[PDB]
């Protein structure tokens, strides 16, 4: 647990779920969605 300084970043699982997950970000955290965009990379060092 804990925000981010130099941002709420958060360890957790590969084994959790999904659908808590959704229900702490939206309903501790901001709104839902109209639209979601996902780009993917990585690699690119």
């Amino acid at each position: 647990f804990g925000d981010i300084q130099f941002g709420k970043y958060l360890r957790l699982s590969c084994d959790t779920d999904s659908e808590t997950l959704y229900e702490l970000l939206t309903q501790h955290w901001h709104l839902k969605t109209p639209n979601l965009v996902i780009s993917v990379t990585g690699g690119a060092k």
